[PDB]
């Protein structure tokens, strides 16, 4: 008795106007026949364009990144404006973010928080390096992940949260996680969850997997229990993207 | 015999679609009877807003920041993709962007140089913080700033290029540099490129103040010789942007 899955589509900092209207078309005229919510994240600049040719009633349109305020922060898009102009979804705290461009528990976490006040659903990403996976410390580094983002919410705010599992190592590496490598991470998270926010949180909780899935890896990865779709990156650029949508049925 | 003025409004992280429709219908129904560009930089959303609605002639829309390549860069806006949907300007090194989101002298210069070598128009932002000028130190920052700029530069290449000097501490303060204040800082860095870029290249440089500049003080700046226009924050959400525009006649 899964929770209604997920199928996300990150296409971080890609498109052009061309490429986006003809992916947006393929998108469009494939049918989706089960209840999954869909999910396109395109660039900022991108947003208007997607808004105005996506059609597909499965799909929402999301932000990549947002700050909470608006005001004197040049360069960056608020949650405020984001929610004006439409767009009530946003990922946050994706690894590239953790990475580059500075975001700390901390920061993540307090995002996080300013995104379920102002009405979104966010799609909140954890995840360990190689070196903490090597060094088995896996569990300790997503439940600190978890337990952060945790501190600044309500209970009830974790109706619109979407954790997404993202080994560091499998992102865009061509080195995807094993079905059981993912769902064993995932089983600690939900447990994690029922226990220290509630068991009703934890049984509607979407945990998606992230890193290297593609059409051919999807469906085996979905038949873990607690695995509840998938936060796609390169291949989420392709019209592959639909077998990765059907690998949720 | 001064180069064209530039007005330019950097809207930072504000708007709604309903304020950005009405601020740019007062912008078009100004008619500017004077040679000067004048700039709005939108957030990255409301770029197509913006590019649907403004007219007037005396034009073009900026990004307020961009990173150089597409790809793997959840939440970033490149410099390509920008290109593709016909933005051709872009305001970089904002002093919020060096202080908030950790931007170094060498990664301000490496996107200058790499926004130069995809054909954009640049305003580079320099400038002291308050503790800077208050050690004496105002020349010596500024013109560290700009040499690291200078140092990805080729000479042709600063055809593309306006500076912005705004002091940090007449950012969003209420406290505009005197003409005076101002005057200087932009003859010495004249003189700098002058002498370390070349003299043709300065004679053609725009100089922009920016930093609590209203329309009530911008024509006393512009008559200083080497301020070249205006680089406006609060003001340029405002009708009174349009006399900041006719205050560089
Ligand atoms: C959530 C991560 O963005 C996925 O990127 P991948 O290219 O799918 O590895
Ligand atoms: C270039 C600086 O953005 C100007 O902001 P101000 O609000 O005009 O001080």
């Amino acid at each position: 008795a899964k929770p209604q899955p997920i199928a996300a589509a990150n296409w971080k900092c890609n498109g052009t106007t061309a490429s986006i209207e003809k992916l947006v078309q393929v998108f469009n005229e494939h049918t989706i026949s089960h209840d999954v919510q869909c999910v396109v994240a395109p660039t900022f600049v991108h947003i208007p364009l997607v808004q105005a040719k996506l059609r597909n009633p499965k799909y929402v349109i999301s932000a990549q990144n947002a700050i909470a305020k608006s005001g004197a922060f040049t360069g960056e898009v608020s949650m405020p404006i984001l929610k004006d102009i439409g767009v009530h979804w946003v990922i946050l705290g994706h690894s590239e973010r953790r990475t580059y461009y500075g975001e700390t528990d901390e920061i993540v976490a307090q995002k996080v928080s300013e995104a379920c006040k102002q009405g979104f659903m966010v799609i909140a990403c954890i995840g360990e390096t190689l070196q903490q996976r090597e060094a088995n410390q896996t569990a300790k580094v997503v439940l600190s992940q978890t337990s952060a983002i945790a501190a600044k919410l309500t209970k009830d705010a974790w109706n619109q949260v979407v954790l997404a599992y993202e080994p560091v190592w499998a992102i865009g590496t061509g080195k995807v996680a094993t079905p059981e490598q993912a769902q064993e991470v995932h089983l600690l998270l939900r447990k994690w969850v029922s226990e220290n926010i509630g068991t009703d949180v934890a049984a509607k909780l979407r945990i998606l997997y992230g890193g290297s899935v593609n059409a051919a890896n999807a469906a085996t990865l979905y038949a873990k229990p607690d695995i509840n779709g998938f936060l796609v990156g390169g291949a989420s650029l392709k019209p592959e993207f639909r077998d990765i949508i059907d690998a949720t049925r």
